[PDB]
């Protein structure tokens, strides 16, 4: 069995094997990466997202959100406080201000430590889920905003149509932006381009131990759980890997860096911390080995739930019997 023990791995495509998307998620599996549930590709030196970076200023931020969280230093959760738009030009400038701006450290390393030591300290601005893309129309390979839709592989795979759409999100950071711990909607696949600025460090929990988390999760949250069998489906719950390491939860961390990409695979439970003002671009997407995943996928329907964009169709199809009293959430 390839990657018994679940590592994250790091995979250099070439260009000639950069052409076809699908052909290397499935090579990437073949290898085993799967089992970590996040691998990192950095794409071949031939290939660049865009040309420049220097007119992004007037991108708005509709709805910032201030990151507040209540709890202890290694088990919070966090409220997403709405703010006041403004530009990514505005939103860099605060960024870098004093008061927001990453303290001095000496690695990675280093700035994990003050992460989780200050972080409840602290309410950094976060731009999240805004719909767009940064990507040259003229980039052929691996540009999120073409990427086949789930909806076309739900038809290509189980035969029936369905309405919806599915298109890229882009992502402003600063120093302590905070993602909670959680797996995609539907446990889809997610992609993660860092186009620009300071890295950004996650956290990840095989697929196969992901109950060992939710079981954790509920322990460490208990009146969340008792309000909602799927509270991780809202997106606020943090546990620290001091903590994950303490309750013997199998995980593992890695820094993705402007440039790289990192690709989330079904029921990869993640969460980490943005290190600086940065920018990055997501989708989801989906496979034929998701189709299963989506089957058995956890629902919110407390109402709470934090979702992207519409599943309806997909526990439409998928999980009829859930559907109804899901939609009744
Ligand atoms: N799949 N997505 C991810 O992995 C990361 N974003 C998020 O999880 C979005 C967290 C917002 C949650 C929220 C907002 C408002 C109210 C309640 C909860 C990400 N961040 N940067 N790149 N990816
Ligand atoms: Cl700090
Ligand atoms: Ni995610
Ligand atoms: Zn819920």
């Amino acid at each position: 069995a390839q990657n018994p023990n679940c590592n994250i791995m790091i995979f250099h495509p070439t260009k000639e094997e950069f052409n076809d998307f699908d052909k290397y998620i499935a090579y990437m599996e073949s290898q085993g990466a799967h089992r970590a549930g996040l691998a990192k590709i950095i794409p071949p030196k031939e290939w660049k997202a865009r040309e420049t970076y220097d007119n992004i200023s007037e991108i708005l931020i509709a709805t910032p959100l201030q990151q507040v969280a209540s709890g202890r230093a290694g088990v919070f959760t966090q409220y997403h406080k709405k703010k006041k738009a403004m530009t990514v030009g505005e939103y860099r400038h605060l960024a870098n201000s004093k008061k927001y701006q990453t303290p001095p450290h000496q690695n990675f390393e280093d700035l994990e430590r003050k992460y989780w030591k200050n972080r409840i300290y602290n309410s950094p601005i976060y731009g999240a889920d805004i719909s767009g893309s940064l990507f040259d129309e003229n980039t052929k390979q691996w540009n999120l905003g073409h990427l086949g839709t789930i909806q076309d592989l739900l038809e290509k795979e189980c035969g029936v149509v369905i309405e919806g759409v599915n298109t890229p999100y882009l992502y402003f950071g600063m120093w302590k932006t905070t993602f909670a711990w959680h797996t995609e909607d539907m446990d889809l696949y997610s992609i993660n381009y860092l186009h620009l600025g300071e890295p950004k460090t996650w956290y990840v929990v095989p697929p196969e131990h992901g109950q060992r988390l939710e079981r954790l999760a509920r322990e460490l949250f208990p009146g969340s759980s008792r309000g909602c069998g799927a509270f991780l489906r809202h997106k606020v719950a943090l546990i620290s890997p001091t903590v994950l390491k303490e309750n013997g939860i199998p995980f593992n961390r890695i820094t993705q860096e402007a440039g790289e990409f990192m690709v989330t695979f079904p029921y990869g439970y993640h969460a980490g911390f943005n290190h600086g003002f940065n920018c990055a671009e997501a989708i989801n997407f989906a496979t034929p080995r998701w189709i299963d995943y989506g089957k058995m996928a956890s629902q919110c329907s407390c109402g709470e739930a934090r979702v992207t964009f519409s599943m309806d169709a997909f526990v439409r199809i998928l999980q009829p019997e859930r559907y109804d009293l899901w939609k009744r959430g």
